DNA sequence: TCCAACCACCGCTCAACTCAACTGCAGTCT
DNA sequence: GACTGCAGTTGAGT
DNA sequence: GAGCGGTGGTTGGA
């Protein structure tokens, strides 16, 4: 589901997640909004030794990476109305602590994700696969990973470019494919079929699928048997077709998937994105209880990990004050960001995060000394414009 | 037929021809030797269609299959001393090009095949039916076919096990059945009754003759000893019966001379090198496998079997196998252990398609084939050991 | 007379393989 | 979920 | 050459 689909639509465009975030921020003058299917974690997350709760620990670092990218994420959870070891409660707790949004689909999350995109709530979808396209996604993302090392890239699929050849596969086309082929998921699918043949049926325009039904089935069946119109590579007489085909409690499951109410969509327009303020004291207590980051070493570990992303977040949110950036020392266009212009920024971690390791019991990295980080130039111009200008001025000299 | 013989002796054991070949090779430490009656081909190969000479083409592919099985075949042809649409000359020509042996019976091929087996020239007989048992065969094979696809299996009959119940049909038993059930054979008779006369010991017949005839004739009409299911006064028996010139057609069938048997004992199996250039010219002239495509076609089809022949004939040289990838015990071979070998077809066959006039399978790229582990251990032992030890890792 | 089981006999009917492309399976990592 | 070779099938031509 | 039902004939009994 759908097995062999990337042979037809393509594997997709590998692209820096940083580039997407910054390109969108430049074109639309606001941070990228992303719907993330919570199901993508199950196998990336588990397993990743060791220490205490390494599974949710990996989730923590992914969240910090989201902060540094300046993305407004909304995490969608599955609902009971469908036809690892990481607690949902803990996941949702960490989400809120990071100032992110948790959202519960009434049914399947991937359908809700696609729906949110269609309604303009989010700009793109990050999911397990491209099932989201069947539910109406236009820009869908998968495989958030290294390009190993740090997870910097995703694989982008565009529903409009896919529909424009060579597969000619659109939403209705893929629906027919799933309806005809596998089969191992949906009832009353065709035994000998078959993504190659199904895609050929879709390309022949059969993907309508406009609710009676009796006529369509026999035109399609006659074409399969005789290949008169030449819709297929060969004839297909041995391909006998179930009486429960086309199953239609399946059909709309795709064309009208159970998603949030219109009232819920309107609530989200007003309430998403949220204030997005990272709860520092909350994260300190969470990491202590969950990761055993206890005492002064645990506080310093938190500051080190959290300071860069928190720098980005406040830099975007705040839109005389070197309260964020102490200085700039270099410029680069690195391949990991697909040559996205970044500037080498210096900052004071402990001062930025706002925790004092002295208030913690004592049982190298000094959180009070300057630390360095690469931050996208675009983000820096928005938050610390005067600092960026001074650097630009010094470079002209 | 003998008609309805199989409901008496059993339908036979269906067995992988590969299993027979490899089992015999493991037990006797030399390839299986098989006598093949050329009469089997008549109503099997004329179902092929398309192309040039599809019947002799079918014969070609089965010859290639014989190479892959590592079997040493001797094809027996009929002779004139007996009491569609394939040329004998072309059949014999192709046989020699493959390094196989062609043998002319002085009379019926079946009798000669059985005789060859009795004399130790071959280990088993492949023929149309089971008549070979009457001529003295002990292990006889029939119906070399699919188990619907490639012809991997055969039906084995064992003369010893047949004679050991429940039919009790031995050689002289089946002779009596043949004598009685027509057709100077007895009208109204009768394999059920004939087989019952056999179990009553009447199959001897060791000659004068008049006493014997009047015992079963008295038993047929009275059933005193209970030899039969019922009485049989209906059956009246011809004066000529039992026909004696028929009896020794079975007990002493016209076959090759002792001198010929001795000739075969030292000449078979033969040197047996596949004539590559010969086959190239044959397939060009007969199948219209012309120019570079025809060369490539030959190389692809012939490379695997040719690999086996080298393997067994071996009995460092990576000139056969480039590597091993996997192990399997497939049902088509009756779980005969096979290894997935890689080889270069063109390099192995030894023909360059470049010397042919050109007009997607690349014969210079590695190709894969399943080859019986036993054969591989014999021909390329060092390669097999490297695979075995990398495995236990 | 007739049936019923058994049987010999008649008339009827059938008889491969390559090749490419494909689906589906079972590994596997995640 | 998706990738890889194997296996078995089908359709078309040999 | 072999598997299928039908046919007609023989045998021993109803
Ligand atoms: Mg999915
Ligand atoms: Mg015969």
């Amino acid at each position: 589901g759908i097995k062999g689909i990337y042979k037809e639509i393509g594997s997709g465009e590998r692209i820096s997640l940083c580039k997407l975030a910054i390109d969108h921020l430049e074109q639309h003058n606001r941070p990228l909004r992303l719907a993330i299917d919570m199901a993508i974690w199950q196998f990336q997350i588990q397993a990743a030794r060791g220490g205490s709760n390494p599974a949710i620990r990996t989730l923590f670092y992914r969240f910090v990476r989201l902060l540094s990218l300046g993305i407004h994420p909304i995490f969608v959870f599955d609902g009971p109305n469908k036809p690892n070891g990481v607690s949902t409660a803990m996941a949702k707790r960490l989400i809120r602590l990071f100032g992110f949004t948790a959202h519960d689909a009434p049914g399947e999350a991937e359908a809700e994700c696609a729906y949110l995109e269609q309604q303009g709530i989010v700009d793109a979808v990050l999911s397990e696969d491209v099932d989201t396209i069947m539910f109406g996604s236009r820009v869908t993302l998968r495989d958030w990973s290294s390009e190993g090392g740090p997870p910097t890239h995703v694989t982008l699929h565009d529903a409009k470019k896919i529909a424009e050849g060579p597969s000619g596969l659109d939403r209705e086309g893929m629906v027919l494919v799933a309806l005809m082929s596998g089969g191992d998921y949906l009832p009353d699918g065709i035994p000998g079929c078959g993504i190659k043949v199904a895609c050929q049926a879709a390309k022949a325009g059969f993907g309508k699928e406009l609710c009676a039904i009796t006529e369509w089935k026999q035109r399609l069946l006659h074409e399969l048997r005789t290949n008169e119109s030449g819709f297929f590579r060969t004839k297909h007489k041995a391909l006998e077709i179930p009486e429960n085909f086309p199953n239609m409690e399946v059909l709309r499951y795709y064309t009208h998937p159970v998603v949030s109410s219109p009232a819920t969509i309107e609530r989200l327009r007003q309430e998403f994105p949220p204030s997005s303020t990272v709860d520092i004291a909350g994260l300190r207590e969470f990491t202590r209880e969950t990761f055993d980051w206890t005492f002064r070493p645990g506080a310093i570990k938190l500051i080190k990990v959290l300071a860069p992303g928190l720098l980005v977040q406040r830099c975007l949110d705040r839109y005389e004050e070197s309260t964020l950036v102490k200085g700039i020392s270099m410029r680069r266009e690195h391949f990991s960001t697909d040559a996205t212009p970044e500037l080498r920024v210096s900052f004071i971690p402990a001062e930025l995060v706002g925790l004092d390791p002295g208030q913690e019991p004592e049982v190298p990295f000094d959180p009070w000394q300057p630390d360095l980080a690469w931050v996208p130039e675009t983000i820096l111009k928005l938050g610390v414009p005067v600092t960026v200008e001074d650097w630009e001025e010094g470079q002209r000299s």
